[PDB]
């Protein structure tokens, strides 16, 4: 809504990026955004600042200021947040934890020992939402209202994907599209890398491969085909590129990735387990 | 220009890429190009029928149509195409190949021996302009004027980013960004999987992978930061992402990027060798 | 069945596993009898030559009398003993003859050399097919000769189709085939029988291990051939999330087998280049 | 001339199993299409959007299905055949004959659940695949306790009317589950490289895909149709010197049976780890 | 307390190691930045930038530099090389050293292009690394066939300011090339890694950053100081049973040795091949 007043805890780079995103979008204005942080120094707090977001040192500070109160810390300081500012949580206040792995039922547990029915969403997101790209899925929690599932879907679908899951799909989430971007910016290095061995500038060839991977995945996002229907369109029968697959299949490229989500997933479930 | 002409000799995969990007773009409209194929039953031309792009059996119909006139056939067939409309050539009329590794020097060879100043350029762009995200490169012939260049970059930036390089560059851009959505496709499938492999619905791993690579490489293509500081942005300390990230690099995934740009670079060097 | 009545002669100058192959499949089709295929070897000791005399085939020492009993001539002999074929029955090759080269590698052009010595006009067709024909399930394709007639090529269409699929291709296509569907089928052998010792493996009994390896194989074949989809599509549609299938799927993915796939296409096209360079 | 006149079948799960099946039962003429009915939680599936074009029974309510139903497939994921089991378990009646197509599920668990609300439950438990669609399927099944003798030759007579189809003791089950359950997408892989290794040395990918996939089904039905030994056919292709036996080695070098051999295991240990698991 | 009164620098080039050896030689104390003249075909690059404000007289024409200095400084790519001594090769004088810093490009080759404008010119060739941006660059140089004993020392002095420098025959400079040329990319690499390593195990990225570099630095000075073998100085560190010799382990597994080895040639044959290409 417009009326709205949103909180972060925690002012890392996701908080910038969803503030950031939010604003540009257009459905939050930027005075109506609050951000604390233990570190005033950041350079992420910095920014914020410049945007016109208002700062405090004082988590109870931006429970109180906010409506949704986003939770953007490490999974490790979850537990200590909801020890401060538990108390200070209030019938009206949906609480939004992005952090990786840390379950709706813990949260609603330290919550429930202060007031009976916490609001609790639990989020995967990713930093491309800075750019309005990104990638969210979210749960609701026990005592979510209805509107609360479809409010937090109008404000993260501002700023790029946005869809419900049940809880336990998230772990997996994180490890493709929570550590996705990572995936993609060390490709982007490495395909730089590929173009200035073969001769290009640099900044060429971050540009275009940069640019040739953003067009490929909006090609497939607008797509109907499988992804290898698409890439059999531009594989030329013993061309340039068919030449390039082979020896990404001799390296097992397809298996690195599948290792990579699933390293990422499963090290989602410890950092959760490592709170019970 | 709005009187402009353009045909395709082609019309595969490129030739409906290029148009469907360039009417969307409202740089062209679909009546002032003309597409000719070999094989009239293609699916591709079905397609652009139904865009109302012309289209005709014989190649020097295109060519008496069109006053730009993209090439867009495989490259052991350019030196055929040359020989049989190389007559029909005119003075008004700019030759843009689009074939994987065939020069300019070699194309205005096989022209000059009918009329003496052919207007060529060599261009380098991939699928994506059909989503007007192409990543596009091109090289100016002996004969080209400086109008014919800058009119050029006007068609093709309008499906996506193009400059003017060195025609040295253009067989290292191919295999940067000319192959570069294949390794995309690949990688979203592969991804796809791990997803998959961790309890996501193949529908929802594919959207998500997907968007997490177009919001990536949207944010480095807005951002003046290098790609590891990225990368260093999002891969939280013990998290989920820095563990994904070892796994990567343990398959030497930066490497086997590496291994495809080379590849697809060499076999495109071969592809113009093979020609003279 | 209308080629049946053409009563054809067929010949097969060599005759091992493929002219058995061949010659089986005929025959399993209807479209030839057996005693109208005659096949000649310098051995009438091998095994194939033992099962051709069996099912009827006729069997001659002489390489001459195979090519005037023949109206369509199958080249079924190594690649290096091409040249020395043609040396030996060029001068027997007569206008009616349809001669068709199953070699690996060897180029029309290359035939047509030697054969144009004698007669001006040879009427040649390199094919490449393989061995599953004896089930009528082969996969053939076939480019035609300088000389040979638009009904040569729809003759041999329709002889090549009744032992499975067949389709005329450019000659410069045929190496790439050899190295996919010519050689295929020992990929798939290879498969079959590492997928038996899978199944052996986790505990099953060798014989049903077999069977039902080759049965998935062949039900997974068909399905793409009558289905439009891709075959990640396919792959997609048998892969539940979290389940057996992709934690499978994923194992290949770490041993490269895909790459192997593609490295063993390769080296069997490559070696059928260096097959023809060699002679 | 097979036609079961007497029997409704139903499918619990509207996914790709039960439009297989659903498909390749209609296609071999065993069934009526609107003698099937089928239930499932999204109605908005594209095999569920599929099955109303055959003509199949489409509810949302597992009961309707149960009701309709002699022969019910629980064709659902195996962590949900516990629920499935939960909320019909009421309405499973002597009639019924329960056929679970669940990865990994036992009998064992399933007669224990429905024996709750009646006793003598009559349970099967089938694995099968995909291909079932084109007729040209690899089933196999364990009767339970309280199968009769005529339910297992029933349920062979169906599943026989769309592939390959044998009893096994149930302790196999898995192991099948890592061989033919999932073996067609190795074979789905391994036409997606072979057509990518054709066109790398210059075919139409049409052309390539339609040839592997040939020379695939050609190489299953020569092995299915012969008493041979696999290595045996892969001599006789393997000309001394030639391209074949230059290709085997690169595969040899490879490891490529190890891979295969590692596929099923994997797919395997993981079926007896679903079961576990619920 | 160095400094070149008489001197005046030139760099055809206006790049990384342009700037990077300027903005040494500035802080060495050794050359006022005014007293230096770079050109470059695109004057709108970074270090273009960067030279500006540093006072560094800057020029689009490579004629301008060369009518400005003593000391030229050829800082471009090898294939430009033979484009830029073509384009300026009659201005070069008897006053003028050349010192090429292009990897590969011989003294052979470039005495060829100018000895046919004027003879004996004075060519030095020398290899050098960015570090000399603070003062701790590595570099080799080798005199030509007229360059004078004076050249020598005077450019083994400049050199020096910004670190070690050495003369060497030139046959060893495209050994050298590969490593201390490239060396601090290797440095670079490995410091992102060894971050990332800290990274996995708890560190924030830019603790791990500093005692990453700081680690590299230390161990380097320490085998500079030391008359010690290498492996002596690790052996120092690796406590019997301890992490460090666990480590240890895991990088011989992976061959790390032989993998610098592969650096360090890969580099030097691809420097021959600049030659040869040229
Ligand atoms: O994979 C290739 O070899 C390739 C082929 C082309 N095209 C399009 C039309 N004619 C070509 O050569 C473009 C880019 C690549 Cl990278
Ligand atoms: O790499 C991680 O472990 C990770 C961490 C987060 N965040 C942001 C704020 N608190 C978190 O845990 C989000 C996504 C991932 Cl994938
Ligand atoms: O890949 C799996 O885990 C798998 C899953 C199934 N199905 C179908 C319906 N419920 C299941 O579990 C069947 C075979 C396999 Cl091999
Ligand atoms: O493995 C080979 O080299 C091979 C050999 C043949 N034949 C049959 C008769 N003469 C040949 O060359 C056919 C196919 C292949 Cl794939
Ligand atoms: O390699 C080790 O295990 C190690 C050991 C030590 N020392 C010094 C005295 N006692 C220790 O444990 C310090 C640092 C490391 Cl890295």
């Amino acid at each position: 809504f417009q009326s709205m007043s949103v909180g972060f805890i925690g002012a890392g780079q996701l908080a910038f990026a969803l503030a950031k995103g939010f604003t540009a979008a257009g459905v939050l204005a930027a005075h109506k955004i609050m951000a604390s942080s233990p570190d005033m120094d950041l350079a992420t707090v910095s920014a914020l600042r410049k945007m016109g977001v208002k700062l405090t040192p004082h988590n109870k500070e931006t429970v109180q200021h906010s409506d949704v109160l986003f939770l953007a810390v490490k999974p490790h300081i979850i537990p200590f947040i909801l020890d401060e500012i538990g108390a200070d949580i209030e019938d009206r206040h949906i609480v939004v934890s992005c952090a990786a792995g840390v379950t709706i039922s813990s949260i609603e547990k330290k919550l429930s020992a202060f007031r009976p029915a916490p609001r609790v969403i639990r989020c995967m997101t990713n930093t491309p939402v800075v750019v309005r790209e990104g990638a969210t899925v979210y749960a609701t929690g026990t005592h979510a209202q209805v509107e609360d599932g479809r409010l937090m879907e109008q404000l993260l679908s501002s700023v790029g994907f946005c869809t419900e899951v049940e809880e336990d799909l998230i772990d997996a989430v994180t490890g493709l599209s929570g550590s996705g971007p990572a995936y993609a910016f060390t490709a982007l290095d490495a395909l730089a890398d590929g173009g200035v061995k073969m001769g290009l500038p640099r900044r060429l060839a971050v540009r275009l491969g940069a640019q040739a991977l953003l067009g490929a995945a909006k090609m497939l996002l607008h797509s109907e085909q499988h992804p290898g229907q698409l890439k059999d369109n531009v594989s030329s029968p013993g061309g340039a590129t068919i030449h390039a697959l082979h020896v990404l299949e001799s390296g097992g490229f397809r298996s690195l990735l599948i290792n990579a989500v699933e390293a990422s997933c499963i090290r989602t479930r410890e950092l959760q387990s490592m709170a019970d």
